[PDB]
């Protein structure tokens, strides 16, 4: 009885694995266009940093920066085959970003399934974990002021920043240059997030493997 039993309770240990691999991959493969997609925001970013830039040229980098922006709201909305968001936690059936402001609207607990006796394998990272977190590695603000940790808002703030015609007025440049600034460092303390999660998400998939494989 045991025997059959626990061979049963492996059969279907390694049923929930098979599962885990499909979601995780597909979380790694959108990941690695989240990480792009925030790089090509960075270069336009920096390009934005040049002090003599047109209020044409600086109304051009924010729609790139629009678009981006845009990109990564679909990208941070991704469903499953079946239409279930990927980066939502539990809460699978409602999106879990709303697109005026990149808020959070997903579940706050990480979606766990058993793969062994032994462990219990967080899959499924949620979007708070993606799209709004910071490792200890952030840079943080000059001025002590806590580190922005929502991507679309570090997007938003340059964007609007960079619509803002300042021709002719200091203040206004002096501003629009420090939203630039500040949604620099937010971009690097992002990237590094989404890196974090892609290596650990590597890990997974390494692990699954190592138990499908085995």
């Amino acid at each position: 009885v045991v025997l059959s039993q626990a061979q049963a309770q492996n059969s279907q240990y390694a049923l929930a694995r098979t599962f885990a691999t499909q979601k995780v991959s597909l979380e790694e493969s959108v990941l690695s266009q989240v990480t792009t997609a925030i790089q090509t925001a960075q270069e336009k970013i920096v390009y934005a940093g040049n002090g003599t830039l047109s209020d044409d040229d600086r109304a051009s980098l924010a729609t790139d920066l629009q678009g981006i922006r845009d990109q990564l709201m679909n990208l941070a909305n991704s469903t499953d085959g079946n239409g279930r968001y990927i980066f939502a936690g539990y809460k699978t059936e409602a999106a879990p970003f709303d697109q005026a402001t990149g808020g959070y609207h997903g579940g706050e607990k990480s979606v766990t399934q058993q793969v062994d006796s032994a462990r219990t394998m967080v899959i499924g990272h949620t979007g708070a974990q993606i799209f709004n977190s910071i490792t200890s590695n952030a840079v943080p603000e000059p001025d002590g002021s806590d580190s922005e940790k929502n991507l679309f808002v570090m997007l938003d703030t340059a964007i609007a920043a960079l619509k803002t015609p300042v021709e002719g007025n200091n203040v206004e440049k002096e501003k629009a240059a420090a939203a630039i600034d500040k949604t620099n460092r937010g971009l690097k303390n992002s990237l590094n997030n989404v890196l974090t999660v892609r290596a650990e998400l590597g890990t997974q998939l390494s692990e699954l493997s190592t138990l499908d494989s085995l």
